[PDB]
């Protein structure tokens, strides 16, 4: 399938180079897949998400995505026009509060809710989880995030926006996640972008146009907006059965784009997400 005046970085993932505006990929769109979206929630009403969004969890008064980063990151995994995995099933777990803050405790909750809450659902062709928030390290934060990837959820979470090292963050340090960092239309590292050793992949983390909350769109940038195009080709790429969950980090790090990012620190992998699909 080819969608034409695709966002670029839908484009990117499906390309060899940057600078085009077509997104390629195989029709099942990850149909049979499920994505959880850990954040300030999803605005499933919005026609872009075609009713394959739902709230399954908030640790606040409403479920409701009353900031609109959570419908962004939505929108990246899985919807219609700004979406990587087009077909998934989207299921909102409400762990930020409406400014976008949230207490570590809340989040362990969260991602153990997740773990759990899969065995809830009809996801024949696997789970995965994406995480776009974090904060200083934390072991008890990266056990939880190692406990969701081992009970069978692909986990992606974005690396963090302070231009360090990422061994000082978490979920972003845990080893055994994938931990995403963020480039720009032109193949650069994005300037706010955090690296190091524990990074695993980069997506397009710069200008990402996506849904936004009262039925609208918006452009922002961040590893928040690298993390979804992350979970969306995993779930894309375990509904093609060419990986699974506990495989799709290190599948998606060996088909990557390899080389081809500037102003990667030494030290930090240059391997640019891409989903290899031939027409
Ligand atoms: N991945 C390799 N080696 N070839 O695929 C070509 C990309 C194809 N134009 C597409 O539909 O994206």
């Amino acid at each position: 399938a080819a969608q034409t005046n695709a966002p670029w970085g839908l484009a990117r993932i499906s390309s060899t180079s940057p600078g085009t505006s077509t997104y390629y990929y195989d029709e099942s769109a990850g149909q049979g897949s499920c994505v959880y979206v850990i954040d300030t929630g999803i605005e499933a009403s919005h026609p872009e998400f075609e009713g394959r969004a739902q709230m399954v969890k908030t640790y606040y008064y409403s479920s409701r995505d009353g900031n609109g980063h959570g419908t962004h990151c939505a929108g990246t995994v899985g919807s219609r026009t700004y979406g990587v995995a087009k077909k998934t099933q989207l299921f909102g777990v409400k762990v930020l509060d409406d400014n976008g803050s949230g207490q570590y405790s809340t989040i362990i909750a969260g991602m153990d809710f997740v773990a759990s809450d899969k065995n809830n659902r009809n996801c024949p062709k696997g789970v995965v989880a994406s995480l776009s928030l974090g904060g200083g390290y934390s072991s008890s934060v990266n056990s939880a995030a190692a406990r969701l990837q081992s009970s069978g959820v692909m986990v992606a979470v974005a690396a963090g926006n302070n231009n360090a090292d990422a061994r000082n963050y978490s979920p972003a340090s845990e080893p055994s996640v994938c931990t995403v960092g963020a480039s720009d239309r032109y193949d650069r590292r994005s300037s706010f972008s955090n690296y190091g050793s524990v990074l695993d992949i980069f997506g397009p983390g710069t200008d990402i146009l996506s849904t936004w909350i009262g039925g609208s769109t918006r452009s922002i940038s961040g590893t928040s907006m690298a993390t979804p195009h992350v979970a969306g080709l995993a779930a894309y790429l375990m509904t093609l059965g060419k990986t699974t969950a506990a495989s799709a980090c290190r599948y998606i790090a060996d088909t990557a784009n390899k080389g081809d990012l500037s102003n990667i620190p030494f030290g930090t992998v240059n391997l640019l997400a891409y989903n290899n699909y031939q027409a």
